């Protein structure tokens, strides 16, 4: 009934001299799903979506859709800032096969909080699609009020929050005003899985199982095998304070890369790692590995 | 002897009339803002909406106001995304139609380090070699231009003030530790901070409020730099920005620049128009200050 359970991925995108890498676009899915994910979020923030054409985001999605097939679900991210190109930004993703839609509040502009049930539903009307919101109020100073949740998951086509807020007081409000059988909620924060697990949640939108799909999905199992993940979590909480040195993708590309995904590029306003962090980054990686 | 202008700036609102730009409105719109001492018209501004504006509206908004005021102030355009590319081509579509300047937002949702966020800035300026105010606005895009970053900046030939909507007055005094007021311009982008914002040497706002009451609100401007007091004076104002902060702006602004017949009171999604009673109570909480 959930879109998926466990770790979807916030695939980011194969830049090779600037230009979407279509091959490693290929390779880097096909990691993805042989190593176990459960979805992929293409076109996110991870993906550097601001930054991409139209023509590119469409030429990545339908490359994804047409590559895995149906064997996990594709999820589009479409929304803006901007409902009417957020609308048709989501009918392109229905029309080219996504499974579902992401859509982050606004930002930038913002808006209220009856502004955001507007917007939002306006896009899932028109779309008719599962949808899934996309709550970050660091990249958004904005949120989506655990009321204004209850009021968006009885549509029939908002079936889930990704919750990047870091909040448990705000995931238990959140919990009391919906029903978890028909309204999953991912965390959109890798490091907040094993507590986000813990207090019921429906697995997360990942940034590192870019790079480690088997290790993060096999910490979700492990959590729902009835097994403690408070320890097992550590190696890969340590790979994570190293992801922290910089704003994201700018330091998972360092390991995209480092794994054959493009070049280490990424589109301005963003900029890559200076050479050291970009070493040092790896190097936790390789230990992470070994 | 170089900045832009001094004193109050417009960030204009988009006129709306059945979600079509009303360009005869808009027309008159600038018409009056000049009429009324309006030292700068800021287009395409976040108060213009430029998040829902198509391409195409927005090059004709622009045009226009180019046109109409026919270099009578500055007409600077807001051009700035978090796309450098994008940002650089609406820039260089702008000075092409004729603007005098161009305002570039920091970047927002991917945000940036202060090391891209130079790149960012200075890419666009030698791209586009018009003059460029910068504009930072921390409430809306969780990022800022560090002090030390501004003068790095500042260096630019082109980049040559900032909308500095921090509302920190250690803010400002850090940045003025770093500029120079008389070649990098500091104009405040928060209505109420500018009793203290021209008391501590500010070139002057780029304002909200005077979309609707310009002459007052350069006024205010002009009797602090003739040596007068404006701490009490400001107050009638303060009290009329109590009545605007009821939303996020746009929001409450277009429900006066109707009321004053520029366009309809429309806002396209994601915002929405305050419903009727605090439209109204805001409407004459302006008559009050008029009268």
């Amino acid at each position: 009934t959930h879109l998926f359970e466990g770790v979807g991925v916030a695939l980011t995108t194969p830049f090779t001299n600037n230009k979407v890498n279509i091959e490693a676009l290929k390779t880097h899915v096909n990691f993805l799903l042989e190593n176990n994910a459960q979805a992929i979020i293409v076109n996110g923030t991870t993906a550097e979506s601001p930054t991409l054409t139209t023509d590119e985001k469409e030429r990545i999605l339908k490359t994804v859709i047409d590559l895995v097939d149906k064997r996990v679900p594709v999820i589009a991210g479409t929304g803006t800032n901007d409902t009417e190109k957020s609308i048709q930004a989501s009918i392109q993703a229905k029309a080219l096969g996504a499974d579902a839609i992401m859509l982050i509040t606004p930002y930038y502009n913002k808006t209220n909080q009856r502004g955001l049930v507007k917007h939002f539903e306006a896009i899932a009307d028109a779309v008719k699609l599962p949808v899934v919101l996309y709550n970050v109020p660091s990249r958004t100073n904005m949120t989506i009020e655990p009321e204004t949740v209850e009021i968006l998951s009885q549509h029939p086509y908002i079936v889930a929050l990704k919750d990047a807020t870091n909040d448990f007081e705000y995931l238990e409000e959140v919990k009391k005003r919906i029903d978890t059988n028909s309204f999953a909620l991912y965390s959109g924060n890798d490091d907040n899985v094993v507590e986000y697990y813990q207090r019921g949640g429906q697995g997360v939108i990942s940034v590192i199982a870019n790079v480690i799909p088997k290790e993060f999905q096999a910490l979700y199992d492990a959590q729902q095998s009835g097994l403690d993940i408070q320890d097992q979590f550590k190696p890969i909480g340590t790979l994570l304070s190293a992801l922290s040195v910089d704003i994201n993708p700018i330091p998972i590309k360092a390991l995209t890369s480092y794994l054959g995904f493009g070049n280490y590029e990424l589109r301005l306003p963003l900029v890559s790692l200076e050479d050291t962090d970009t070493k040092v980054l790896r190097e936790t990686y390789d230990t992470f590995k070994a």
